[PDB]
């Protein structure tokens, strides 16, 4: 299969901006980027298909360097219960869910008139599990309670089927690890993939791939059912099985076994991101250390002879220190997910160690409470897109389903919005670069993100100029 896209405007690169008028593709790689007429002549000689763009625009497809394909799929399938006015309507909306188990979200007891309970949902004859708006609480029916077998705690009200805090976290864990099957995960991943492709995203860094998600990805790959480039960053629990086969870094046609995903800290919203000084709006806490420097170095030393990348979630400024210390000691150039707060004094270390960073520009829009958490001075550390991209390799992501998956909505954020410093905005060209080649570089994918000769031909076709 050879195709020439002619008579249009093709961006091969956004850093620096380079436009051509013709593109020849064969065996899913770019063969030629240049003159429309030269491209036409090549395809005439070799007997390829001619695609006349008719003045349309082409660009490298988006590369989301950090998301959760399984969770995105679960989220697309969930029953939408936002704005439901009565228990009667809530029950009707839940009944209209397909799954052998019905998952849903977004109810509110104020909008309902009272709290939903186990007894209200016992009219539905399959397992039901329904988040509250906040996602900090869930209600379930008896069938679902029976499947979970949770131990008694102050976070679980068995009579009403309501879970909070810890017991909700444990409920999720049991659902994900015990109850959902490999087939369920294949379906989630396929729903996410369809959604992402329709948005122009052809490659993803898939973070926190657990046992069943991996089993689903190998199956989809050999079934020819993966339609996007999936760079899988596995949970560290999978290292035992990898070491027993000596299976490490491995590139299939779509699925890549690429890395390991770790977490130093939690999030600024929950006040669990690890700060060097206490929270401005809770001076009794500085967040939580989930994995320390020695524990990260231990995983890195296991990743090294398997040729695997290591991606480390660090949100708080002190978490960033822990991640930098770990990379320094292990002499390992890893990547950092989020890097939400970066101090001036940390910049030199990031530059010198060449740490790759995956950042989510839509966090700027969503996290309006940043100044409340950390104060005016530390808010200067937040989402420093322009600064980070000028000192190291940086890529754009959504952390979907946390943020919207639509890249144009995150591009708008990176270009137009800032926490406190308008100097941290990037230009439209830079944002497109970061969401294509930037992401590719951050995911160690050297033949993605551009449409020059030799690059994998992942492109999207647009009616309007993406630079306008
Ligand atoms: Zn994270
Ligand atoms: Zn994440």
């Amino acid at each position: 299969c050879m195709k020439a896209l002619i008579n249009g405007t093709i961006y091969t690169s956004f850093s620096p901006v380079k436009k051509v008028s013709g593109l020849v593709i064969s065996n899913e790689r770019v063969l030629y980027a240049g003159d429309s007429s030269t491209a036409l002549r090549i395809a005439e000689l070799a007997g390829g298909e001619i695609i006349d763009l008719k003045g349309k625009f082409v660009m490298p497809a988006f590369f989301d360097s950090h998301l959760h394909l399984d969770e995105l799929g679960m989220s697309l399938e969930m029953v939408d219960l936002r704005g439901v006015k009565s228990m009667e309507e809530l029950v009707e909306r839940v009944k209209k869910g397909r799954g052998r188990i019905i998952f849903g979200f977004g109810w509110d007891q104020d909008e309902l008139g009272r709290w939903p309970t186990r007894e209200d949902l016992d009219v539905i004859d399959r397992p039901v599990f329904l988040y509250r708006r906040c996602f900090h609480v869930a209600v379930m029916n008896s069938k679902m309670i029976d499947l979970l077998n949770l131990k008694p705690s102050k976070d679980f009200d068995e009579s009403t089927g309501i879970v909070r805090e810890r017991a909700l976290e444990e409920s999720r864990k049991i659902i994900n690890e015990k109850i959902l099957t490999v087939k369920d995960y294949k379906h989630y991943i396929e729903s996410a993939q369809e959604h992402l492709l329709s948005l122009g995203v052809h490659s993803v860094g898939f973070m926190s791939v657990g046992e069943k998600a991996l089993k689903a990805l190998f199956e989809l790959e050999r079934e020819g059912r993966l339609k996007m480039n999936v760079f899988a960053y596995l949970s560290p629990e999978l290292l035992d099985k990898l070491e027993e086969l000596n299976l490490g870094k491995f590139e299939g046609r779509r699925l890549r076994i690429w890395g390991v995903k770790l977490f130093v800290d939690g999030s600024l919203g929950a006040r669990t991101a690890l700060l060097s000084e206490p929270y401005t709006d809770n001076p009794t806490t500085s967040g939580e250390l989930v994995m320390n420097k020695d524990e990260i170095v231990e995983v890195i030393e296991r990743a090294k002879p398997l040729g695997l990348d290591v991606a480390v979630h660090a949100i708080g400024d002190k978490a960033v220190d822990v991640a930098l210390d770990a990379f320094e000691e292990a002499e390992f150039s890893g990547r950092i997910e989020h890097a939400s707060l970066v101090r001036d004094d940390q910049l030199e270390r990031i530059k010198e160690l060449k740490v790759r960073i995956s950042a989510q520009p839509h966090f700027i829009v969503s996290d309006w409470w940043i100044v409340n958490r950390v104060g005016e001075e530390r808010a200067k550390w937040a989402y420093r897109l322009k600064t980070l991209s000028s000192i190291t390799k940086l890529g754009f992501s959504t952390d979907s389903p946390i943020e919207p998956a639509d890249p144009w909505v995150s591009i708008d954020a990176a270009v137009n919005r800032y926490v406190v410093d308008p100097g941290e905005r990037v230009s439209r060209e830079e944002a497109l670069h970061l969401y294509t080649h930037g992401s590719a570089q951050v995911t160690l994918a050297e033949d993605l993100g551009k449409l020059e000769r030799g690059f994998r031909a992942e492109y999207i076709i647009l009616d309007r100029d993406p630079l306008k």
